[PDB]
RNA sequence: UAAUAGCGCCGCAAUUCAUGCUGCUUGCAGCCUCUGAAUUUUGUUAAAUGAGGGUUAGUUUGACUGUAUAAAUACAGUCUUGCUUUCUGACCCUGGUAGCUGCUCACCCUGAUGCUGCUGUCAAUAGACAGGAUAGGUGCGCUCCCAGCAAUAAGGGCGCGGAUACUGCUGUAGUGGCUACUGAAUCACCCCCGAUCAAGGGGGAACCCUAAAUGGGUUGAAAGGAGAAGUCA
DNA sequence: TGACTTCTCAACCTCCTA
DNA sequence: TAGGAGGTTC
């Protein structure tokens, strides 16, 4: 899975544009809204919410007798299927969130008529809690994951508080049979939540392509590459994309060519396009809004079919994944009709996966994995790296922040003056304020990328087999943990002293966006080939030292 | 006149070290000369930082094939489109006229993450006019500090009216926001005519090659994953 | 508004036209 | 015969 999105803007008539844009602002979201909207009363919404997995076909069902209201018709069939596909993941994150305040909301409604503190334990079920917490104990620590999901689903008061309180107490050898705290703390949150929740019970959507060949392409006249999508074929664009990204275009139409003249022989499906969205950006100015508004192309392209070596990757991938799919479909003895349609769509995949397109010869570079780049993220030091020996104990090289960002430094000291000043104008904004992106960028964004960057070349430099980063959630304690740190490391004992220097240095150095560099990190890595483990960034010590036991620590777990 | 102190940065040291340097002794010995790391420690007659607002489908970072090359990388060949960004420059500016609106003010007192703070010129009024990013303070900034103002922090006091949730003492008066039209730059060696849902076309200069031929070249660089939804703050 | 979190990332078989 | 548009599916 190296899925990447190339982008180009799309020109066309005027006329060719004001299609596009009426067809969606006008017919194709409201079709999204209704259709969130129904998705939402189905009476089956609450069965979906206390599982994940809204069923596979309830959003088309939902449409079908949608695509013929007066109000939702003339809708090409891509358009159709596009809206359906948009309700069902669009209205996916939604119904998603929905479930997680919907469900919890029902969730704390009934933790709070159940659970109980300690004394109400004793007064209606009245058990004691060592022997059920220790029974429960040698059950699940003596596949523990039917042991958690059996956890996940008591729910009697006896039940769920004993195996909440082992959970909770260490489910371990811990010498302190104490801290009925832990259910009494459940029921009292439980409470104060569902007190809450009682209390609180301009741009079209996108157009997601899920066939590859629904744009079909062309060349222009002038040798432009042109784009018209299945359903609209009346509707020409051009690319207008950037000499970087363009090479993926022209592999577009030669992969499509190509496919034209062995006579569909050949299997789109190894088309170096998955996907590709059509949304339209946000122009500055005024204007009607197909001449405002910048049609864009957002063709999600799997790079690792770029090279000819890569293909045969993904050729085994989908021969793999499918010959499964036929041996799982192959068991039932339904036979429907248009079942056995599927049936036969698979095994012409197979047959003509076999049938190679010309594709770069590239040596993938074998990774192994034993070296360990250590990356610790810190607030003083937003970033450092530790390039170790596990086998050894000696570390190959440290690289700190001022060196992984080469010449990119100014752009660290900027970025936490611009953070700085947008947090105080934040602040300052207070409740009643204008929208608070004046003055805001994506400077950390590219700081975040270029950090990436250079990490991972200095991992690919030591043949490096892994990088290691601190786990996300370890992010808040660890940077409070480090304001401490400097605190004591200034004033050694005078409290005062501390905390007024930890309050000045958090007004000056802000935190770090550790999300976004983590993310960054695994995108580039994973593009590169380099796998990326876990484990756990020290309290203490020097961020080079900090580093070196991160990565020492991630290779001790991996011995498990 | 004053900006003390604090806090963050950035050098500059100084020391200790290796991820260095050096040596083979090949994992030890030195060394700090570069490169870093880690301290602390100054703010030099200075080193490096450096935050008023804007302007380019700017340039550079590119693809394929071949060669050298294990690769990188180099070189040659062929192609080239303008996306979304981060810089570095260069340049422009310190906006106007119209409307529509928001807030805040009887009067005190403290003083906020409050506002203001440039150079001349003419006043010395409170404003012009010229300049203009060097712009109160420190090497450089700050919500810190200084200076004025402070009704537009919050709190306290407290006069008269009307009401008996709260009002009035309020002038565009001061500061905001919005829209519409306008002012300048509209760029990447420079200049001119043009495109800007598309368009480039010309004309110079320096330099290099070349004696010399708009003969050719060259006249800043980098990075990519985008959409949607929800939650927290 | 920032930060976080979740999700998204087809494909050959038809029938139709030229 | 060679595309274009629709169809359907866990």
């Amino acid at each position: 899975a190296s899925q990447i999105t190339i982008q180009a803007r799309l020109i066309s008539f005027e006329s060719n544009r004001q299609q596009l844009w009426k067809l969606m602002a006008d017919l194709n979201t409201p079709l999204i809204n209704e259709l969130l909207c129904q998705l939402g009363q189905h009476p089956d919404f609450e069965k979906w919410q206390q599982k994940g997995k809204l069923p596979s076909t309830v959003v088309s069902q939902l449409c079908q007798p949608l695509k013929t209201d007066p109000r939702f018709a003339g809708q090409p069939s891509r358009l159709y299927m596009s809206a359906i596909h948009i309700v069902d993941y669009i209205y996916k994150s939604w119904l998603a969130i929905q479930k997680r305040l919907q469900q919890q909301l029902d969730g704390k409604t009934r933790w709070l008529e159940m659970l109980n503190s300690d004394a109400e334990l004793v007064e209606l079920s009245g058990d004691t809690l060592e022997a059920i917490r220790v029974k429960a104990a040698e059950i699940l620590a003596i596949l523990s994951k039917t042991l958690f999901d059996a956890y996940q689903e008591t729910e009697d008061i006896k039940s769920r508080s004993a195996i909440s309180y082992l959970l909770k107490n260490g489910c371990k050898l811990t010498d302190k049979e104490e801290d009925s705290e832990k259910f009494a703390k459940r029921r009292r949150q439980v409470e104060i939540q569902i007190q809450r929740l009682t209390e609180k019970l301009s741009l079209p959507f996108p157009l997601v392509f899920e066939t590859n060949e629904d744009m079909v392409w062309s060349k222009n006249q002038k040798g432009r590459l042109c784009v018209h999508f299945n359903g609209l074929s009346d509707l020409i664009f051009e690319v207008y994309c950037g000499n970087r990204q363009l090479h993926w275009f022209q592999r577009f139409l030669e992969d499509q060519q190509t496919k034209r003249k062995s006579k569909n022989q050949h299997s789109s499906g190894l088309f170096t396009l998955r996907n590709g969205h059509l949304v339209w950006l946000e122009g500055e100015g005024k204007g009607e809004p197909w001449n405002l508004h910048h049609l864009t192309l957002y063709c999600c392209v799997d790079n690792r079919l770029w090279t000819e070596e890569g293909t045969e990757i993904v050729r085994q991938e989908k021969a793999d994944e499918i010959t499964k799919f036929i041996t799982n479909m192959k068991k039932k003895s339904d036979l429907s009709d248009t079942q056995q349609a599927l049936i036969q769509r698979k095994q012409s995949t197979l047959t003509r996966i076999n049938n190679s397109f010309e594709r770069p010869s590239q040596p993938l570079y074998q990774g192994q994995s034993h070296i360990l780049v250590g990356v610790s993220l810190g607030l003083e030091k937003p970033a450092t790296v530790a390039v170790v020996d596990a086998i050894a104990n000696k570390v190959l090289a440290y690289r700190s922040i001022k060196q992984l960002l080469g010449d990119n430094y100014e752009l660290l000291n900027r970025q936490r003056r611009q953070q700085q000043y947008l947090s105080h104008e934040r602040h300052k904004a207070q409740k009643n304020f204008s929208p608070n992106q004046f003055g805001a960028s994506e400077l950390g964004q590219h700081i975040d990328r270029l950090l990436a960057k250079a990490i991972v070349a200095l991992a690919r430099t030591y043949k490096a087999g892994s990088i290691v980063l601190p786990k996300l959630g370890d992010m808040r304690e660890v940077v409070q943990s480090e304001i401490q740190a400097i605190a004591e490391q200034k004033f050694p004992g005078y409290i005062e002293g501390q905390q007024k220097y930890a309050k000045q240095y958090r007004v000056n150095v802000h935190r770090w966006s550790y999300g976004r560099l983590i993310q960054s990190i695994q995108s580039k890595a994973a593009q590169t080939g380099i796998v990326i483990e876990e484990g756990k960034q020290p309290i203490r010590g020097s961020p080079h030292d900090k580093a070196k036991e991160l990565a020492l620590s991630a290779y001790n777990l991996r011995l498990t």
